[PDB]
């Protein structure tokens, strides 16, 4: 044993022994915003609350809804053919990082698609606070004030607004956020895998050539990779496991690993901390919004770096 | 550079880019719960409030008046030869640590002893946990750690009385009531920079003459103890050459005023003569930082 994984014992053993990040509280009622300062943000901790939402949106927002309030309009959309928008996919004996083909079409185009299991993999997930660039009258159906009790702890507004609409085949492979996260499912269920950033050392992560999926003539799909100036692949950090299904032969350190499941549904709201891991599933035509503010640092980020060069 | 010396320089970099624990906030008014969890709890990071308190105890507290108070009762009084109780002395060509003669004289002759640059350094620490303060002034804290004090302390001691350089397993709510206190404070996440080394124990004794001596102390093999070896006041970079690196904080707390001491933080504490204090002991909530700590103690041993 190294001076370093004798370290990484330590650490792993007393998160464990102290019951750090070992489960997603679960609560009914919205907590007040000392509560969720001293127990959840202060903590980096996970909670679910129950039933806390009645937007106008969880009610209405149907696909039929959104194209007759949208106007339907043209949308981006992220298209795959595996359900794998941004993650790990093989290509004559290469694993690469792939990144979704990306599209502009009416959203009623969307929903046809969304329709037919056999083709493509659809996935409006575009992200960067598209909610409130691209689609802000959506904004209407939503009472942002209802997150208050959060909010005081991040103490500003949302640096994004998110809007997500889904096929029930795309999976958002696991990854972790730079931000505070509140998530609100409108329709459907979410859900998550997660796994607390100090167990850092237990998720393996590799470096892979970058890809985008581009789709031929013949609308067959293929990944074409991105190779630069310089000459070599263009490479991505990414997570190597697949928390559905690992492969612990490969993978022994994730053996190590807490993940813990939790599922989210209409009207429910779930506290992502910063730099938690996440893997997302979805329930078909599953609708989310959510909300992403910029992270308060602390030491515990200079510790995530030093644990990234310890595991490096 | 080894691995573990390229991961202890990332911590180092980062946290420097970022001045993680780089001042200690000033405030001017006692602030609320919330905003004091999530300034300052939650950042692990230590704030100074200003002539905070309106104490009764502020204005009529004295050796004089204390004596009238309690009636010239028997107090438990730490003395020392060098005023460094909890602190490292040298004896027979070896360097200890060593734990304070603590005894029970009446407080009249505390004081006049005091005032004696003569003798030995006094100090009376108290745990006891009345009417002359109001503790729901501190709410605002007791609400972020969600429990009541764990210990309340009385303290009256010499400015020759010097605590070392340490570092304490829970969080800190000093309030100063007569005269200053002056800290120096470290970071936990720095402690690869604060040299420490194991010390044989002891503990101070009076002879037949009252002379003082360290007697080693066992429990056979006799009793070690970890500890900062640095003095933060005139360390000697030479000898310690990380200690370069670390980034020491200094406040005084005067009259009235509050600090709040995060746990795990190293503090260096000297005072005014016949300086009086009370603080609040919380123990504290473990986090994912405990855990880096401990990690991080590993590192460093
Ligand atoms: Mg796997
Ligand atoms: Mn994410
Ligand atoms: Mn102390």
């Amino acid at each position: 044993m190294s001076e370093v994984e004798r370290a990484l014992d330590v650490l792993l053993q007393e998160a464990e022994e102290l019951c750090i990040g070992s489960s997603v509280v679960e609560l009914d009622r919205i907590p007040t915003a000392l509560e969720f300062c001293r127990e959840f943000y202060s903590k980096n901790q996970p909670v679910v609350i129950r039933k806390a939402l009645n937007w106008p949106a969880i009610g209405k927002w149907t696909p039929k809804y959104l194209i007759e309030a949208l106007g339907d309009r043209s949308v981006d959309v992220a298209i795959t053919p595996n359900g794998y928008a941004d993650g790990l996919a093989t290509q004559n004996g290469q694993e690469y990082f792939v990144l979704p083909l990306e599209t502009k079409m009416k959203l009623s185009e969307v929903v046809r698609r969304l329709d037919d299991p056999t083709g493509a993999v659809h996935y409006i997930q575009k992200q960067n606070s598209n909610l409130s660039v691209d689609l802000p009258e959506l904004a209407a159906d939503l009472r942002v004030s209802d997150l208050d009790f959060a909010q005081q702890s991040f103490n500003k507004p949302p640096d994004a607004v998110n809007f997500w609409l889904g096929d029930e085949r795309a999976v958002t492979s696991m990854h972790k956020d730079p931000y505070e996260n509140v998530y609100c499912v409108i329709s459907g269920h979410k859900d998550f895998v997660l796994i607390p950033p100090h167990q850092l050392s237990c998720v393996p992560r590799g470096i892979y050539p970058t890809g985008v999926y581009k789709t031929s003539d013949s609308g067959q799909f293929y990944i074409e990779p991105l190779r630069d100036e310089e000459g070599s692949d263009q490479f991505t950090e990414w997570v190597s496991v697949d928390p559905l299904s690992p492969d612990l032969a490969k993978y022994p350190e994730y053996a190590r690993a807490k993940p813990l499941k939790v599922r989210v549904h209409a009207g429910d709201i779930l506290y992502l901390p910063n730099y938690w891991f996440h893997h997302v599933s979805q329930s078909h035509k599953c609708i989310a919004v959510n909300f992403w503010y910029d992270l308060d640092y602390d030491s515990r980020y200079c510790y995530y770096r030093m644990l990234e060069q310890m595991t490096s």
